[PDB]
């Protein structure tokens, strides 16, 4: 039995949820605070043998899995969406690591208030440019960052801009390949239904 | 094989440690040794096609590799210091990700000038305890984090505390397994020699 534990938010769990949706995998989506999230989280840590007292936690039977990035890589490798060669697996990894750099900057701004000006004027346009150039290098209909098949890097980049656009909607106007890519991912047979019918608000 | 970074440990030191451990020969190219670091990095970016205008960059022939964690995972698989099973590779990955969380906190304090007291009183002993408990788990009853051979997770944890100890010696008094683990790594021939040469030898 597969259980995902996180707060009632998208945040560090949403890419995992997107991956489960894409892969057609059955799981329980357990969210703290759907009463008191604070008390529930305290109870959770005492009940479960957590390595770092953080969520997301993925529990597969009696297996406890922690660290969102490790979980992402574990699933993508298991279900063949990590790239279809050793180098492509690297490139997928490199792109996901890049997503993490800019996502961290967005999180600090969106969540923990650090003024948005720097992010919006300096970080976001510059990083959008990096991703645009990476897509151009590999560029249907279909838009992949790595090879000629969907990788978790595609889902990661999709999730990044989906998260950013919840707070800042007009972020992709100047980046046509990136816009197209994110449109492509959102309309994938297994993604479309999940994204449109998941409860709003995360972070 | 050419590694490009600043003349600093930072985000390149684990890669350097891994190369040292594996006995792989490479050119360790550092900005600002012979000239202006700010200027050399500007020219580097114009000359080399980097994906995110960041270093470290590992260049194999014409192949450009970026992102330190990606490089680390890639090298670990290439030279079999990854996990010895699917789940073991997960655990090594998870621990490396844990290292990133606490290392980030150290970097904010050590380099980026912020709140040393929160790191020292609330982050470091708590994360050291997490790592100590992970070490206890792998031994169970009756050194390594994952399996009974060295993984990149071992080297990542070593580098973490090695970095911390340059500012805060010695954070490992209360954590004997972690103390023993890191002592063991530092005394491996290839590692010991890299360390002594690093401090000029
Ligand atoms: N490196 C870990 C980070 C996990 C983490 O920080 N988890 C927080 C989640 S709540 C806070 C928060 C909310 C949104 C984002 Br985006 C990031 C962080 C936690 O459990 N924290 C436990 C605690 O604070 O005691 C991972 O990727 O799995
Ligand atoms: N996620 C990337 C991060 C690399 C990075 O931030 N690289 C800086 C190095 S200089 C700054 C710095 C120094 C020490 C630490 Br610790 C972290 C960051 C850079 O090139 N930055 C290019 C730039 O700032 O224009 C990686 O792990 O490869």
């Amino acid at each position: 039995n597969i259980v995902l534990y996180y707060f009632d938010a998208r945040g560090k769990a949403e890419l995992i949820r997107l991956i489960f949706a894409y892969l057609g995998i059955e799981y329980t989506d357990k969210r703290f605070g759907v009463g008191d999230a604070f008390v529930e989280f305290k109870n959770f840590k005492k009940e479960k043998d957590t390595p770092f007292e953080q969520v997301p936690i993925l529990q597969i039977g009696d297996l406890i899995l922690a660290q969102s990035q490790a979980i992402v890589r574990y699933l993508s490798k298991k279900y063949n969406i990590c790239g279809e060669s050793e180098l492509n697996e690297f490139y997928a990894d490199m792109i996901f690591c890049g997503v993490q750099d800019i996502h961290y900057k967005f999180n600090n701004t969106n969540l923990f208030k650090q003024n948005e000006t720097t992010f919006l004027n300096e970080d976001l346009p510059k990083w959008s440019g990096y991703f645009e150039k990476l897509l151009k290098k590999n560029h249907n209909d279909k838009y992949y960052f790595v090879g000629n098949n969907l990788t978790y890097a595609d889902l990661a980049v999709f999730n990044l801009y989906d998260d950013i656009e919840t707070k800042y909607p007009s972020s992709l106007k100047n980046f046509p390949l990136l816009k197209a890519h994110n449109e492509f991912i959102s309309n994938l047979p297994n993604i479309k239904n999940y994204i449109t019918n998941r409860k709003e608000s995360v972070y």
